């Protein structure tokens, strides 16, 4: 479709497409790491934790809620996680 | 009838691409292409894209749908090697 959002790991950031809008922010997120993995490479034993997903205001995104309901179209999020 | 201009340092190239419904990674083909005809840079000379960008610095993975991923006639920065 056309729903998009850009995802902030660090300073790496990551255009993730949403098709519809309707899909919750768990779904968001596991998508956001499959392409910042691509992004980043690439070690045997790599592995990354997202603790949240938020604004840029710090304002914190609920991991059941529908992504459209909660931000916007082409809107950029940070994600607070750990890595290696 | 969608396109999109793509950025090769300070050179800009524009692209067709049909309805957009091609992969990140058609894109470079086409744009590699058309930018050494712009520049015509040697006989020998090589070229590798890392990635292709937004303004903001918005990466956009090579196997995802172009249309879905940008929107038409958005300007594109390449990240490569000459």
């Amino acid at each position: 479709s056309e729903f998009k959002v850009t995802v902030c790991f660090g300073r790496t950031r990551v255009v993730v497409p949403c098709g519809d809008g309707r899909m919750k922010v768990f779904s968001l997120i596991q998508q956001a790491v499959t392409r910042y993995r691509k992004a980043v490479a690439k070690d045997p034993n790599y592995w990354i934790q997202v603790h949240r997903l938020e604004h840029g205001d710090g304002g914190i995104l609920d991991l059941d809620d529908i992504l459209c309901d909660v931000a916007d179209d082409k809107d950029r999020l940070v994600a607070v996680f750990d890595e290696q």
